[PDB]
């Protein structure tokens, strides 16, 4: 499959928008994790490949995703990072799990079409 980056933007962006609409659950994911602001100086040791919603949006706007799985891989990276770093009892871990449930529902049909 050859992929049109504006046709992929139009197909994929509503799945990203689905994640942004979740409030409060998307709030920690809207900008890059800032370890200084959050007081978590080991974050970049543990999380080698950070990702967040703003980064995925800018990637999709600059035509960075040659094919849709690369996009799906970034969304999962963002989730896996938050699950790796955070305790299971934490607000952000539980928000991650909600976002992942939303994403799975949204992306399923879109990757079909
Ligand atoms: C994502 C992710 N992965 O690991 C952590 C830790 C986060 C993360 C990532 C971000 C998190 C956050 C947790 N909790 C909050 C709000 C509470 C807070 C805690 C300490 C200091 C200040 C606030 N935010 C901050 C959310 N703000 C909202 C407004 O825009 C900037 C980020």
């Amino acid at each position: 499959k050859i992929f049109k980056p504006e046709e992929l933007r139009q197909a994929l962006m509503p799945t990203l928008e689905a994640l942004y609409r979740q409030d409060p659950e998307s709030l920690p994911f809207r900008q890059p994790v800032d370890p200084q602001l959050l007081g978590i100086p080991d974050y970049f040791d543990i999380v080698k490949n950070p990702m967040d919603l703003s980064t995925i949006k800018r990637k999709l706007d600059t035509g960075q995703y040659q094919e849709p799985w690369q996009y799906v891989d970034d969304v999962w990276l963002m989730f896996n990072n938050a699950w790796l770093y955070n305790r299971k009892t934490s607000r952000v871990y539980k928000f991650c799990s909600k976002l992942a449930e939303v994403f799975e529902q949204e992306i399923d049909p879109v990757m079909q079409s």
